[PDB]
Parts: structure tokens; sequence; C-alpha cells
């Protein structure tokens, strides 16, 4: 099996603005989880072949990592801050569905979901 294409980057067709929030997301929320120790496996997307996983995308049908998240934020791919809230959501929870309770990728991605939700405690204000 090979992997599937990444996820959608870009895209000209979907009107595009600048928030605080957005600008917060990208400044401080991504850039502490991306330089943290356990960032790595999350930096992109979850290569199946590589890894020889072949049952990762029989279940993972919405796939989403951090290198995604920067380039959609650097693309101005979200009209709102929730849009990405949901992007880091939605890659724990992949993490936790294929993933042991307990098993080390879990923990790695229990200490960035930490980071995150403090992070994302102090969103600022809206527009
Ligand atoms: C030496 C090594 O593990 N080099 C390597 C290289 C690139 C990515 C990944 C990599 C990428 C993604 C993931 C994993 C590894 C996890 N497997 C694993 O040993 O994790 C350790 C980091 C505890 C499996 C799982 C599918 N996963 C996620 C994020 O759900 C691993």
């Amino acid at each position: 099996s090979m992997n599937p294409p990444p996820p959608e980057t870009s895209n000209p067709n979907k009107p595009k603005r600048q928030t605080n929030q957005l600008q917060y997301l990208l400044r401080v929320v991504l850039k502490t989880l991306w330089k943290h120790q356990f960032a790595w496996p999350f930096q992109q997307p979850v290569d199946a072949v590589k890894l020889n996983l072949p049952d990762y995308y029989k279940i993972i049908k919405t796939p989403m990592d951090m290198g995604t998240i920067k380039k959609r934020l650097e693309n101005n791919y979200y009209w709102n801050a929730q849009e990405c809230i949901q992007d880091f959501n939605t890659m724990f929870t992949n993490c936790y569905i294929y993933n042991k309770p307990g098993d080390d990728i879990v923990l790695m991605a229990e200490a960035l979901e930490k980071l995150f939700l403090q992070k994302i405690n102090e969103l600022p204000t809206e527009e």
C-alpha cells in the first residue's frame, strides 16, 4: 500500500484573512509545540510506507500533522482559528486511535497536548 497524498495546504478559491488568533496560533502555539523535544514524529504526515504500517491508513481517514498545520497557517488556509484548533485536535485523536494507551508515542503526544491546551487557554481576543 502507498501513502495517501498529504492534506491540502493552499487553496486560492477560499477567501483569506489575517487575524489576531491566527497569528497567535502560528507564532505561539505552533512555534512552541514545534520546538518541543517530542515534536518530531508530528512534524510531517505519518509515512506508513517507511514505517511499514499497512494498517495505519486503513483506520486513520482524517490524517493531520503539524507540518500540514504550519503550511496551512503560512498559506492563510484557515479563516477561523477554530479550524486550525480542530486540526491539532485531529492530530492528537489520530495518535490515540492507532496507538495503544500508555505506549511511547502516546505519552509523547499527551505531553504535547498538555502544552497545546495551555496555549489555547491564552488565545487573544477576537475582532
Ligand atoms: C527511530 C524512529 O522511530 N524513527 C521515525 C522516523 C520518522 C517518523 C517516526 C514516527 C512517526 C509517526 C509515528 C511513529 C513514528 C510511531 N512509532 C514510533 O516508534 O514512535 C516513536 C517516536 C516512539 C508510530 C505512529 C504511527 N506514529 C504516530 C505519530 O502516531 C519514527
